[PDB]
């Protein structure tokens, strides 16, 4: 098993770095992996974003 690169965004709300970091961490965990790195997508407003791309790696 190698690491998996994933992209998740949404079109209904903008959210903070904390929210997106939380999403990435929890998504990796749901797939039996640990988040290693991530970057937000689609900066919105003054301090928010509309998605995250991230790399989940083997436990």
């Amino acid at each position: 098993e190698a690491c998996k690169f994933l992209h998740q965004e949404r079109m209904d709300v903008c959210e903070t770095h904390l929210h997106w970091h939380t999403v990435a961490k929890e998504t990796c965990s749901e797939k039996s992996t640990n988040l290693h790195d991530y970057g937000m997508l689609l900066p919105c407003g003054i301090d928010k974003f509309r998605g995250v791309e991230f790399v989940c790696c083997p436990l």
